[PDB]
C-alpha cells in the first residue's frame, strides 16, 4: 500500500472531480504518515495512478508533501489547434475530436489579480524546512480544453489564453521530476519558482500559451529531450535567476515568441537543441545573463506556412536577431544557423537581418557559427501539417545578404570568430577582436 | 479501467497467440469508446499491459486507434547472435538460450511480394483525419527467433533475413513514443512512415538488419539515448525527407551498413552521437540533404574481430569516407574520427582512406575536426566480447596518411577549416575557402 | 504473472528485512523457470515491485538470473546531509527528516577485508556464459541512512563513509539499465563491474561517497541524464578500461573529488555535460586515455560556500588544472571554462592557476575553448541552499590572470587553436601547433 488507484478511491467521483479525490487520497496519506522518526522513517510518500479515461478538474489539487508521485498511462495528446480550426461540419466525420491518454482536464476560472496560481490543476505549496523534496508527475495528460476570446478579434481557440496552469510550484523544492507528460490548450503548461536539482525530461508540451516556465531563482536543474511548442505572447523554455542550468537535446517547435529565453541566468549551458520559429528573438539571454555556454543548436527561423495564423507575430522585428545576448563572459560555439525568409517581409522596410546580436556586456566568445541565409517566396495554406512538412522540405531559393554577428557599441572587449565574413560581422574592429571567416 | 493485462484477459491464449488477444482487446476499447464528444470526451484510449513471459505472436496485431500503449516489464536482450554461434553441443550448460522479459515471439510467416508490413508484429494504419495521435510502445520485447538461410552460403542465423517487422507504422502519426524497448533477431525492428513530433527513446535495438528508419516524409522528431546494432545490409538510423529531426545521444556499434543515413533530410541534427563500425560509409547524407548540422559526433571505424564474420562487409571501399555529403550548406563541426585499419586490409590495393567526402553540394561548413588514423595488424577471434573490449583498448599501431576531407569537383564554394593539413584537404582551393590545421 | 509485490509476498517482512523477502522471491522465480527451451524459451524473468515504504534491508539481496526488473514508484531523495546539520533540537518542527519513495534503507555492516561488495543491498553475480543479461533497476530509492566517524575530526554524517553499496555488479554483463533511481548517504552509490552496453539513465545519485564507478573493462555503454553529487574522497563518474563509452547530458554538482575521472579508458566521449566542482581535477584522463572527444562541456569551478565543509579538499591544488590530460590523441573542443576563485586562497601561494593540463601523450587536439577566471572574495554562510544559489548568481569579481592550457615538456605534438592567447598558453612551440586566439 501507499498505492491508490483514483478509479478505486471511495470519495468522490474522478470523472467529474478529480480534484476533490486527489485532495481526498493526500488528506489519507497525512492521517497515515503523521510521525516523522519511526523505526529511521515514517513519512514515505505514495503514488497516485490514473488509468486512461477522461477526468475533470474542478477543484485545484493542493499538494503538501514530499515524496508523491502521480502517474499515469498516456500522455494523450493531439493537436486540438487543427481540430478547432477544421470547419465544424467536418467534426462528425474526424475519428476522435479531443485529446486522451490519462486525461486531466482543468475546469478551473481563470486565476484572479492575484496570480495565476489559482488557475493551476495541480499547486505544489509547502512553506518551512525542509524544501519539499522528490515529488514525480509522470506519463498523464493535463488539457485546458479550450482558448478564450482575448479581444484581437482572432479566433477564441487560437489566442493561448485561458488563465489555466497544469501544474505550478510555489515554494522552493528539491530533486523534482516531470517526465513523460503531455500538457496541451493550457496558458502555461509548467511554472517551476525556486527550483534545485529539478529534471523536466521526455515530455511533450505544446499548443500551450507558454510551456516552461522556471521562476524566482535556482540551480543545477535541467531540462532534456522535451518536445515543446508554445505560443506567441508567451515561452517555450524560460528561466530566470538560475545558475548551473543545462538545456539540452530538445526539440523545439513554432510558435512561442522564443524557444529558449533567459534573465539573469548564470553559468548554464543551452546545449545541442533542435530550435525553430516563426520569428526573430528565438534564443535571448538577458539582464545580465553571464558565464552561459549556448553551443552545437540547430536554429531554424522561416514564416508561418498555416494560413489561420497568417500575420500573427511575436512583435519583434528582423533587427532583433536569432540570437540576443545581454551578458557578459557566454560562449557562442558551433551553432547552425538557417535564416529562410522572403525578403519583401523582411521589417523594417529595407533591414539587413540579424542573426547573433550583442546588446550589451563584455567578453563574449562567439565561435565557428555557420549562417545560411535564403530569400524564399512566402506562401500560406489550409492544409497544417502537409504546409509545415512541404516548408521544411522546401530549398528553392536566392540568396540573402544578412549580418551574422552585430556587435552594438554597448557591448564590447568580445572575441568573434570564423562565425561571417567581415562584411557580414558588425563590430568596432579596435576594442573586439575579430577574425572573419576565410572566404572566395 | 481501460487497463488490460493479457494475462487476465478472456479471450485466447497470450502463450499461444499474443496477436489475437490484444486484437480482441482493441475490439473491446472500440465497442467501449464509440462516441467522441461525450462530456468533452469519449475516446481517451488505452494500457494494455505485459507481465514478463515468452509469448507467441502469430497473427499481426492492427493497431487503428490513438492514445493506445502497450507496456511490459523487461526489454528482455540477450545476444542471439553470440549463442546461434556457440558450438551446440555446448548449449546445454548455459544459463539461459533465448531472450526474455516482456517477450513478444513473432511467429509471422515473411511479407509477401507487396510488402513487409505483412510481417510486422504490431502494425500502426489508419487513414482519414485527424492522423492517428500519441501511440506509445514501453519496456517490453520483440523477437524475430532465428535469421534465415538467404542464398550466401553463411550460417542462417548471421543472415539478418526473416522478412520480420518489430513494430511498423504505415499512416501519417503524430507525438508517437518508443521507449525503453528491446528488439531482437527482427529484419526491421522499428519502421516509421510520414512520422510528425515522433520519440524514440531509449532502447535497446540491436542484432537487427535494420533498426530504426524514418520513411516517406516528417518532421520535428526526435530519436535519442539509444543503443543500436543492426546488419551489414540494412541501416542503423535511417531517415528520409525528414524537417527538423534531432538524432542525438544515441551510441550505435557495430554492424550496420551505416550508423546514420539520411535521404533528402533537411534543417536536422545529428549531434553528440558516439558511432563505431566495421565498414566505410558510417554517416550518409544524399540526394539534397541540407542544411543539416553534424556536431560532436565520436566516430570510430576499424575491423570486424569476430571471426564468424570475418569477409563480411557492406560493399563499400575505403575511398567512400566516414562521413559523406550530397547537398547544400550543411555544417560539419567539433566531431573526432578515429580510423583504425590495417593498411593491407585498405580497398582498393594502395588507396588512401578518405574520412570526410562531400561528393555534391555547395556552401558546407566544416571545422574543427580532429582525425587519428592507425596503422594496425587485423586479426580474429572466437569469443566474441572479448574480442571486442580488447580490440577498442588496443593502441599499439604505426602512423597511416589519411585523406582528412575529399571535396569532389561537383562540389564547390564550401569552407573547410582546421580539419586536416594542406596534404590530408584535397580540394580545389580556387572555389572552397581551406584553412589547414596549423601543424609542425 | 511473473510480478510480484513484496508487500504481498507470504515469507518474511519487507519492512524488517526486505533483502530476505526478495531473495525468497528469486528463489520462486528460478523454481518456477527451470527449463531453458521449452517452445522457445522458458527463462523470461520477472518484475518485483516495490510500492512507497520504508523497507530495511538486514540481508543482502544475490542476483543470479537474467532479465530481472525491480522497480517503484519513487527517487525518494531529501537531503540528509542538510538535515544531519541543522541544530538538533530544531528536527521536531521539519516537516519530515528522512528520505523517502520506494526506500531501501541498507542495514548492512561494513564489508569486510576482501570487499566493498559485501556491504552492497544488491549484488549482482553469475559466472558462465553466457553473460548475466538485461537486469533493470528502476524508480526506487537506496538509502545509507548515516555516514560514520573516519577519525578525521569532521562530524561522522559528513564523513561520506560507511561501507554500503546500493547496487554491486561483480559479473561481466550485458544491456543492464539502471534508471530513475535515488541514492542517497552511500559510500558508493553504483558499481559496476564488466560492463558491455550498459544504460546508467536519468538517476539521482546524490550525497553518496563515490557515485557512479564502471570498473573491470567495458564497452559501448552510456551516462546519461544523471543528477549527480559525490563527497571528496570520491568519484563523480569513474571509469577505467572502457571503450566507447558515451557520457553526455549529465549535470554534476559538488563535491566529488573529480566530476569525471578516466583510467584507460579509450575511444569515447564526455560531451555537453553540466560541471561543477569545489576542488581542482574535474576531469581526469589517465594511464593511456586516448582517442576521446570533450566536447562541449560547461565546467564552473569555485569555491565551497557552506560553512560545515569549510576547508574539505580533496587535496589537489591550483595547477593540478580543471581539465589534465595523460594519453594519446584526444580531442578537447568547445568547451567553456569558468575559474571563479579568492586569489589569496590559491595554493601553492603565488600560483597562476591552471585549466587544461597536459602531463603526457602525444597527438592532442585542443580547439575553440573560452576560458573566463576572475578574482572573487572567499565566503561561507550556515544555510545551505541559499548560500549556493547566492554563489552561482554572484558575479562581482576582479579579473584573474590563468594558464587556460598548460603543456608539460612529457607531452609533445599537440595541437592548441584558440583556446587562449599567447600568455595563457604554455607550451613548447617547437613541438606542439600552436593557434593564439586573437586579442585586442
Amino acid at each position: 500500500n501507499n498505492r491508490y488507484d483514483v478509479t478505486e478511491w471511495p470519495a468522490g467521483n474522478p470523472a467529474k472531480d478529480i480534484g476533490e479525490v486527489i485532495n481526498s487520497i493526500i488528506a489519507d496519506i497525512k492521517a497515515r504518515q503523521g510521525a516523522a522518526d519511526v523505526d529511521d522513517g515514517g513519512k514515505p510518500g505514495a503514488v497516485i495512478y490514473l488509468p486512461p479515461g477522461d477526468y475533470h478538474l474542478r477543484t485545484q489539487v493542493l499538494i503538501d508533501i514530499s515524496f508523491l508521485r502521480i502517474e499515469g498511462s498516456g500522455h494523450g495528446f493531439t493537436s486540438s489547434s487543427i481540430r478547432f480550426n477544421v470547419p465544424e461540419e467536418e467534426w462528425p466525420d474526424l475519428h476522435e475530436l479531443w485529446p486522451g491518454g490519462s486525461r486531466v482536464i482543468v475546469d478551473l476560472p481563470a486565476g484572479g489579480a492575484g496570480d495565476s496560481a489559482a488557475g493551476a490543476a495541480f499547486l505544489v505549496a509547502r512553506e518551512g524546512s525542509p524544501r519539499i523534496s522528490s515529488v514525480e508527475f509522470s506519463n498523464f495528460c493535463i488539457d485546458g480544453l479550450h482558448f478564450t476570446a482575448d479581444g484581437s478579434g482572432r479566433h477564441p481557440e487560437n489566442t493561448y489564453a485561458n488563465g489555466k496552469t497544469g501544474i505550478h510550484v510555489a515554494s522552493a523544492n528539491d530533486s523534482f521530476r516531470v517526465t513523460d507528460m503531455g500538457f496541451v490548450y493550457l496558458e502555461n503548461a509548467l511554472t517551476i519558482h525556486k527550483a534545485d536539482a529539478l529534471s523536466i525530461h521526455h515530455n511533450f508540451i505544446a499548443e500551450c500559451g507558454s510551456c516552461i516556465e522556471l521562476r524566482g531563482w535556482g540551480q543545477a536543474s535541467k531540462i532534456t529531450d522535451n518536445l515543446v511548442g508554445a505560443g506567441p505572447r508567451g515561452h517555450s523554455i524560460y528561466a530566470e535567476n538560475h545558475g548551473g542550468l543545462l538545456v539540452t537535446a530538445n526539440n523545439v517547435f513554432p510558435r512561442g515568441a522564443s524557444s529558449v529565453h533567459f534573465k539573469g541566468v548564470t553559468r548554464s549551458s543551452v546545449t545541442n537543441n533542435r530550435l525553430h520559429a516563426f520569428y526573430p528573438g528565438m534564443v535571448r539571454l538577458e539582464e545580465n545573463s553571464s558565464e552561459n555556454l549556448v553551443a552545437t543548436n540547430h536554429f531554424l527561423r522561416d514564416h508561418e506556412p498555416w494560413t489561420p495564423f497568417f500575420g500573427v507575430d511575436n512583435g519583434l522585428d528582423d533587427l532583433t536577431g536569432l540570437l540576443s545576448i545581454s551578458g557578459n563572459n557566454n560562449s557562442v560555439i558551433g551553432n547552425h544557423f538557417s535564416e529562410v525568409v522572403d525578403a519583401n517581409e523582411i521589417r523594417p522596410e529595407g533591414a539587413t537581418p540579424v542573426i547573433i546580436r550583442l546588446t550589451a556586456g563584455t567578453g563574449n566568445f562567439v565561435s565557428t557559427n555557420h549562417v545560411v541565409a535564403m530569400d524564399v517566396d512566402a506562401a500560406s495554406s489550409d492544409s497544417c501539417f502537409e504546409a509545415q512538412v512541404d516548408a521544411l522540405l522546401a530549398t528553392e531559393a536566392a540568396d540573402l545578404a544578412v549580418t551574422a554577428v552585430l556587435v552594438d557599441p554597448g557591448s564590447a572587449r568580445n572575441t568573434i570568430l570564423d562565425s561571417g565574413s567581415d562584411t557580414q560581422v558588425v563590430a568596432d574592429r579596435a576594442v573586439n577582436a575579430i577574425r572573419a571567416t576565410p572566404t572566395v
